[PDB]
């Protein structure tokens, strides 16, 4: 996240944290994710094309710190580890950007709300708020686009939906922008998501609830002018949603 705020996994209790093993016996942090279910979290497929063995991954709920321990974090194996199908990219843009994780503790068990940790809502099906609405995004991904590390605080910040029509224009994406995706920037473009914010979570207001609107896809660049964060549309994708949930 550029500009925004730190923040707790309090203020974002459905935030998950995707961490990859490494052969060799290192941690490294993948993406983040959502809980859309007791045992099941929601990301980006490219998150994992690159490696997608379910067993390389785990996956932490009640989390506010990278590569450090929270009191209340609760820690899961992949069970399930569903990419789309139909997953494309090009260097910029990526096409049906949306995974799902089915979670398991060794212990057996999906993921049991606390102060810490909290499911967050799907939409109704192609049901999101109007261009202009103010939500936010939550990450542990990269304060500014150049930096080599991650911050170890969990950052959210806010931005405003933009238009298709909008963000359709040539100074904008053009062509890149489909219906399967939605768009948000600030207004003066000095906030937004980034390298490592990927698969997490763009939160609308819809209907007096929390409402899991987005997911982190893709951008050019972090927080440049004209230059709109792009996220996985979640309204068109709940078909494929409850089929691979069921
Ligand atoms: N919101 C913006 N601006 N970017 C979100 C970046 C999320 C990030 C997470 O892993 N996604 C990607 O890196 C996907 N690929 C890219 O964004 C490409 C396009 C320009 C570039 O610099 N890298």
């Amino acid at each position: 996240i550029i500009g925004g705020e730190f923040t707790t996994i309090e203020n974002q209790p459905w935030f998950a944290a995707i961490y990859r093993r490494h052969r060799g016996g290192s941690v490294t942090y993948v993406c983040g994710g959502s809980l859309i279910s007791p045992c099941w979290v929601i990301s980006a497929t490219h998150c994992f094309i690159d490696y997608p063995k379910k067993e390389d991954y785990i996956v932490y709920l009640g989390r506010s710190r990278l590569n450090s321990n929270t009191q209340g974090e609760m820690k899961f194996e992949v069970e399930n580890l569903i990419l789309h199908k139909d997953y494309s990219a090009d260097t910029l843009a990526h096409h049906n950007d949306i995974a799902l994780l089915k979670i398991r503790s060794k212990e057996g068990r999906c993921a049991q709300p606390s102060r810490t940790i909290q499911t967050i809502a799907l939409p109704s099906m192609y049901n999101d708020p109007q261009f202009g609405t103010s939500c936010e995004i939550t990450g542990f991904g990269k304060e500014q686009s150049t930096d080599y590390l991650y911050p170890e605080q969990l950052k959210m910040t806010v931005v405003k939906l933009i238009s298709h029509r909008e963000c359709q224009q040539p100074h904008y994406y053009g062509s890149e922008v489909t219906t399967k995706m939605l768009c948000a920037a600030d207004p003066q473009w000095k906030t937004d998501s980034c390298q490592g914010d990927s698969g997490g979570p763009l939160v609308c207001s819809l209907q007096g609830r929390m409402t899991l609107t987005g997911i982190v896809s893709w951008g050019r660049g972090c927080a440049l002018k004209d230059k709109p964060g792009v996220y996985t549309r979640v309204s068109h994708f709940l078909p494929w949603i409850r089929s691979h949930t069921k």
